[PDB]
């Protein structure tokens, strides 16, 4: 429960440090700094506007941007229904 | 159950008087009154256009308006899913 | 399992005939006829822009609609995390 | 688990094959050519814009597109979250 937690921390300020990188110059409303990129990945993991609204957009000028996305994705919202189910499982 | 659906509704309640206060005046489509703030943090909630549609015009005006957010959300859906959870089990 | 299955359809199709007669005439594209309303009632079920694009367009007109999506909402999304529940206890 | 994963990419790859033939010519942006089509059934699965960014858009050219993405939305959302409670309880 507690690694787990520890596990998506590590996991999204290393992801937000690449965007920053990435999509950060080309980008910068969503990604021109640290805070920017926390808060888009934040908003990616709850996978509100994450295609139409950031990713189909960030490809038109990075083709392969789906490459960074979508395993973040499939990672992050794993690791958050592992998580929540952890601390359910354990209260009982 | 029971008891979760009391603290959900406390919270709610508690987050939409905080809400209309600090961005009714800003925004009174989504927060001029009660009324409009709890319907609006119902689907800030099913994290329906909470940031595309809400929290990043708000953080134009107000740009610490993540802390209020971001805390809210990961309050209120995980207090749902472990309501929906509770009467299954139950 | 079965029951649950039986308990949605009846809902939805009685919601969808609810739809058409209230916001029928003002929102045609969206509750025009009862197949209109069905695929609409579909998309606020999965949550996809049931406030931004479907119910506060609808409350300019009517400004009571979230006493009947916000409950309709609460009930579908709830039965068929039962459903989807119900099958893969059943399957174990 | 592993099966469970291996139904889900095979329905994936069929519907992509699908999508690329109905809607690739009059949508070439979404389902032109079998990567694009892969990507955007991936976003459909998680119920991002599917109706009014995606399935009305398409609608208004082919009525009868629901019949493919409900069913769709309806297979690959259950067969997700069977997955991910598979890895859970294993
Ligand atoms: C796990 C989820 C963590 C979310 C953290 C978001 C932090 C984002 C943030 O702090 N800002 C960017 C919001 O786009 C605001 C600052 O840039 C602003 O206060 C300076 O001004
Ligand atoms: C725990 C979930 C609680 C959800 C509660 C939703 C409340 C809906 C708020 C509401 O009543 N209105 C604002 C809609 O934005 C409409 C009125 O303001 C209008 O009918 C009279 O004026
Ligand atoms: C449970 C979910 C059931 C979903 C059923 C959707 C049915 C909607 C539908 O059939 N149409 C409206 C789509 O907006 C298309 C017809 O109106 C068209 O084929 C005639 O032309
Ligand atoms: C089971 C989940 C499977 C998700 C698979 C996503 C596939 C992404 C498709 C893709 O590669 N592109 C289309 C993006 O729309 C980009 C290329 O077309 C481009 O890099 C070369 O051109
Ligand atoms: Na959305
Ligand atoms: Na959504
Ligand atoms: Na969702
Ligand atoms: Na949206």
């Amino acid at each position: 429960v507690g690694s787990v937690a520890a596990l998506l921390t590590v996991v999204f300020y290393i992801a937000a440090v690449m965007a920053t990188n990435l999509y950060g110059a080309t980008f910068p409303e969503w990604f021109g700094d640290l805070s920017k990129s926390l808060y888009t990945l934040f908003q990616v993991m709850t996978l509100e506007s994450w295609s139409m609204g950031i990713v189909r957009p960030v490809m038109n000028v990075h083709p392969n941007a789906w490459v960074f996305f979508i395993p973040f994705i499939m990672l992050t919202t794993f690791t958050v229904l592992n998580l929540f189910i952890g601390i359910i499982v354990d209260a009982m």
